[PDB]
């Protein structure tokens, strides 16, 4: 279980990086929008 | 260990759903 739970870090710091290139990449479009 | 590891995965978690919620309102402005 340690080492599920090692993953599911690894899984959602990846998700949260995602998600941040996600809300620079709209923040982007709403400046030159 | 067990403790601190599922204290993080709560953290980025609620994290995670404070970026997807800020993603959605950005999205609906701009029309995705």
């Amino acid at each position: 279980r340690m080492k599920q739970l090692e993953d599911k870090v690894a899984e959602l710091l990846s998700k949260n990086y995602h998600l941040e290139n996600e809300v620079a990449r709209l923040k982007k479009l709403v400046g030159e929008r």
